[PDB]
């Protein structure tokens, strides 16, 4: 039947493939879809734990595909999927630095919202 690539690695119907490049949100979207893919979208507990266990793993802070560019404070996936699940850090999202791009950090995998333009690596989806 039908795998992921080599090097995406498979879970619950999607690949899934960690980018080590530190880039900026922006540039990391571009790089997931040039692989056909998107920026990661979470949707339950499971994906969440999938991410940090398998795919994260040592790396501390990275980007999502979740983002309020459009809208402030109303947070989307930019693959379009719907938010069934969040997973913040008390007090975020703060939109603190003027902050409309999210970031998984530490062992826990919770969200941040974080400036757009600090690189960082990230995580596609496929
Ligand atoms: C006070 O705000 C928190 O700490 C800052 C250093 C930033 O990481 C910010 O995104 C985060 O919400
Ligand atoms: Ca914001
Ligand atoms: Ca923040």
């Amino acid at each position: 039947a039908v795998e992921c690539e080599p090097s995406w690695q498979p879970f619950q119907g999607h690949c899934y493939r960690l980018q080590a490049e530190k880039r900026s949100w922006q540039e990391s979207k571009k790089m997931c879809l040039r692989g056909g893919g998107d920026l990661l979208s979470i949707h339950s507990m499971a994906e969440l734990e999938f991410i940090t266990k398998q795919i994260k793993q040592e790396v501390e802070e990275l980007w999502i595909g979740l983002n309020d560019l459009k809208l402030q404070m109303n947070f989307e996936w930019s693959d379009g999927s719907l938010v069934s699940f969040t997973h913040w850090h008390p007090f975020e999202p703060n939109n603190f630095r003027d902050e409309d791009c999210v970031t998984i950090w530490g062992p826990e995998g919770r969200w941040n919202d974080s400036p757009c333009n600090q690189s960082l690596p990230s995580i596609c989806k496929k």
